[PDB]
C-alpha cells in the first residue's frame, strides 16, 4: 500500500518497537527485517514461550492475521495491543515496514 500512510499508523507501534538505522530493542523487539523471519529469533531480547515455540514465519498474510488480534494468534504473548482492525491501515503498515533491511537501511 502507501508507505507514508503506513508511516503514521506505526506511531501506535513505535512506543514499543524501534525500525529503521540504529533500532534497538525496546518493550518489543525491532521489526527491521520482519518479513520472512521466524518469530522469537531477534537477539537480546526476551520473549515470551508463547511467541518463541510459536513455529510462525512471519509472512505477510500471517502478519494480517495476527495484527488484527495478537492474542488471538498468540495466546499468552507478552504483546498486549488490542490490534488494528482496519483493512486499509494493515495494508499501509504492510507497505511502510517491508521498505526496511534487517540492518535498519531502505531498499
Ligand atoms: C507495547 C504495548 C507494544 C505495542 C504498542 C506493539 N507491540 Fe509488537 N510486541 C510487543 C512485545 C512485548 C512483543 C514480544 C511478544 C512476546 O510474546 O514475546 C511484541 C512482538 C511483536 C511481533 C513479533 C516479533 C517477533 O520477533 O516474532 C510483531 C510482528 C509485532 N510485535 C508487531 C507490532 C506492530 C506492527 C505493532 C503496531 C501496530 C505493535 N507490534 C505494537 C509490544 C508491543
Amino acid at each position: 500500500q502507501d508507505a507514508a500512510s503506513g508511516e503514521q499508523v506505526f506511531k501506535q507501534c513505535l512506543v514499543c518497537h524501534s525500525i529503521g538505522p540504529g533500532a534497538k530493542n525496546k518493550v518489543g523487539p525491532v521489526l527491521n527485517g520482519l518479513f520472512g523471519r521466524h518469530s522469537g529469533t531477534i537477539e537480546g531480547f526476551a520473549y515470551s514461550d508463547a511467541n518463541k515455540n510459536s513455529g510462525i514465519t512471519w509472512t505477510e498474510e500471517v502478519f494480517r492475521e495476527y495484527i488484527r488480534d495478537p492474542k488471538a494468534k498468540i495466546p499468552g504473548t507478552k504483546m498486549i495491543f488490542a490490534g488494528v482492525k482496519d483493512e486499509q491501515k494493515v495494508s499501509d503498515l504492510i507497505a511502510y515496514i517491508k521498505q526496511f533491511n534487517a540492518d535498519g537501511s531502505k531498499k
